[PDB]
């Protein structure tokens, strides 16, 4: 009934590789945890909000010593709670003040491709800026924007280019759960990086195999501590490393009730001790505080280090409210043959998708909207452990069902939506997937490196009353 | 604890299921600032007595953006200001008639003596004269009401323009906590059905007896009213005053409301709710919290999936956040034995019928020894069958009471604090428990108007047992 294991085989955990880099637990003072701040609307006119993004280059002090040269959204580092409201309509100006090409992926978003999406066809100029438009329309759920130009996306990414975004569907929200951001509600944005003289170098600690870095970040913090103000606590936990695999415990087993996954809530709850998240995996998940006294510390650790210091203080409130057994209704019953096939092989610099790498003016599927279709997205690298990989399968503009690996019960908080999940070798994961709006999405591993090196396919979404050519040149 | 998601009373007997409903139509205009009504000075501070005047007149107000809206209004064009008691005081109240018709001051809420104090339909003031009273006020902290009262135009008079919110803050019983700066953290909500031909309200029109609906709502005479929150807290105290149309409050990001008081003064504890609904005359004073938000964004409150108005996030000036007791009042409820008096409401339309008897002017229905406390039992005989059935609020003079049952069950969450209007379901049984505090001759009925006016009020005598007045009854109607 209680879950005390991480999810998926360890055998091709990251660890394994052979150039792997154990996490160091960095002794630097105990930094106050960061909340990103929430970003303004710049006018509200009727069921359109309008909305300024600037990224761009500044200093952080992050260690005690020096700054650290980081990129980010309005802001030196990372970014603002990005807020949607679903069944709205929202402009955007992307500014662009660094001094090299960007894009605005919003990862979890059902929008337009390729322009809204933000993939690799949506650049950035420096100096120039960007407007866009797009309603939005998907459940209650938390997303994230990254870059995502080609070919450096992970380098970016790296820099300090992330930012949370919350997409509040009415219909489908819980308004009883903590929803007080930085207070009882709060991200948990696991980062890894290594430190050259308080300064970040992609190029030194670059590997195609996936950048790791020695030192983990929480909100572009290290040695987070967080003042627990109220019983319960909603975290909104999310891998934004390049390759790291983000290996959740805490000291005291603390039980996580995860409430949700990437693409909204799950049918029912479920309680566990640990957690393994994949690259963008996204997890929201409740602790609770009754039964402590105040000042007890509750540590979060990534694998064996520790990332997150929950220091109990006097609750103000009690924000605990009765939630209703299931959490959301879905429909999963699907079943009969895969009209779509998704073949993830090779490492290092074997990475490729269906045989091919990325070619960014060539269609690797299509699909038609609206339809369910199942797909079988597949990894075949070599079982015997320590050979093998964990490849996460990241899908634009669409969330989508797990029906089965190898045939069994997915794991068990893979039953509500995800855009995000995460492939053992040799497995075979069926997927159900529908495309709301039409356009050009991607599908990579999202693996930042892989991607870079064209692990990376295109699919279009067709609208079968609006047939649409598309002239897509290729940059890079 | 739970959260409420849902409105209260039974869906089946809505007013939307008459088969002459009218749904509401968002008005295209500019989005206007809210009126905040003024409030009402004192003539005159001599003592343990307080002076207030009060004129209804005629006038003109701009509601739509083109042509200007023949009103009637207290001590203005439309609607009236917010009238202040105090408990534990006297004051004497001179009430100017400056309209074309007779009309009377039912204070809705307060507890004074009837039936002249009490402005019921014994209290009529002829055009051009002016009346005075004189009443002291001994009740809880509370939103009551001002509307005309008279016979059988109540329902006409209402829609001409004629209201005004009331606050009466007892010492013993206030939070002062709570958001209390009027204009800024405290505002009513006085929301209304209206409509318009050329700009210009005709009653005469738009009446049904099945109660009057007008296709535009309004929020303290205004329209697309918006309002600037310079505060995290703010203190609405909404008001249904419609002649029939049910207030179903909701909002389109679901914002909790806090629920802190009913009609006649707090609840014992405070109830969180995403939706709310309101029958004709009940009040409810709610707290919504926009920490959890950025300056610009708007809040949008909705009548039944239509906006009324639009709360606009400014720049906070204060933190007006207070810690609030897990007890808001303490009130004795265990009261158990048989009914010593029982309320029949029956019947639609113009069937509209207390006990089988229409309103007499000149007859007394009830009686009930003051101080005392009686048990009620208010019930209604419309169909049971969804469509068929009816939601009528009874309302009683010169008392609060307390649901004590519905049909043997608890009452909803919000009804363990006073009130003065409950919602009647069809096939239900509600039981009151009342007390008369003062002595006189007090009305009660369907708070929807059209019936008021057809007929459906009886009187009840609150009888002082030491110092009887003797009553002689005449009509005027
Ligand atoms: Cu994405
Ligand atoms: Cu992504
Ligand atoms: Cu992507
Ligand atoms: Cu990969
Ligand atoms: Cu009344
Ligand atoms: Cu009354
Ligand atoms: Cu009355
Ligand atoms: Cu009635």
């Amino acid at each position: 009934e209680l879950i005390k294991n991480y999810f998926f085989d360890e055998g091709a955990y990251d660890y394994h590789d052979g150039a792997y880099k154990h996490l160091i637990r960095p002794k630097t003072k105990m930094h106050k945890l960061i909340i990103p701040k929430v970003l303004k609307a710049d006018k509200i006119e009727g069921n359109t909000t309008y909305y300024t993004i600037h990224a761009q280059e500044g200093e952080t002090n992050i260690l005690d010593g020096k700054a650290t040269h980081t990129w980010g959204y309005n802001g030196s580092l990372l970014g603002p709670l990005i807020r949607y409201q679903s069944g709205r309509h929202y402009h955007l100006t992307l500014v662009n003040d660094l001094p090299e090409v960007t894009t605005w992926h919003w990862h979890g978003l059902n929008i337009p491709g390729p322009i809204e999406d933000g993939g690799p066809h949506a650049p950035v100029l420096p100096g120039k800026s960007r407007e866009i438009k797009f309603d939005v329309n998907q459940p209650t759920m938390t997303a994230w924007l990254h870059p995502h130009p080609c070919p450096h996306t992970a380098e970016q990414v790296w820099k300090g280019l992330a930012a949370p975004v919350a997409v509040v569907n009415p219909l489908d929200d819980l308004p009883q759960l903590p929803h007080t951001w930085g207070v009882d509600d709060i991200p948990l944005i696991f980062q890894d990086r290594t430190f050259h003289d308080s300064q970040w170098d992609y190029q030194a600690d670059y590997d195609m195999d996936g950048t790791l870095g020695d030192t983990a970040l929480v909100n572009g913090t290290v040695n987070a501590e967080f003042t627990v103000t109220r019983p319960c606590l909603r975290l909104r936990v999310l891998n934004g490393a390049n390759r790291r695999e983000l290996r959740l415990n805490s000291d005291q087993n603390i039980v996580m009730t995860q409430i949700a996954s990437d693409g909204g809530f799950l049918p029912h709850a479920i309680e566990m001790t640990k957690i393994m998240l994949t690259n963008a995996e996204r997890a929201e998940i409740l602790l609770d505080f009754s039964d402590y006294k105040k000042g007890d510390r509750i540590v979060l650790k990534a694998d064996d280090v520790p990332i997150l210091t929950l220091k109990v203080g006097e609750f103000t409130e009690d924000n605990r409210r009765q939630l209703p057994k299931t959490l959301k209704q879905i429909e999963r019953d699907f079943t009969g043959s895969p009209s779509h096939q998704v073949i993830m092989e090779g490492m290092d610099d074997s990475v490729r998708i269906n045989g091919k790498l990325y070619d960014m003016t060539r269609i690797d599927d299509r699909q038609e909207i609206g339809k369910n279709e199942i797909w079988d997205v597949s990894n075949t690298n070599d079982s015997m452990p320590g050979m093998g990989m964990i490849h996460p399968l990241h899908m634009h503009g669409t969330e989508f069902l797990v029906l089965s690996r190898n045939g069994k019960k997915p794991y068990p908080n893979e039953f509500g939506f995800k855009d995000t999940v995460a492939v053992n070798p040799g497995e075979h994961v069926k997927l159900l997937v529908k495309f709301n709006v039409p356009g050009i999405f991607m599908y990579h591993c999202h693996i930042l490196e892989h991607e870079d090196t064209g692990m990376m396919a295109q699919i279009e979404a067709v609208d079968p009353n609006n047939p649409q050519h598309w002239n897509l040149k290729d940059l890079c």
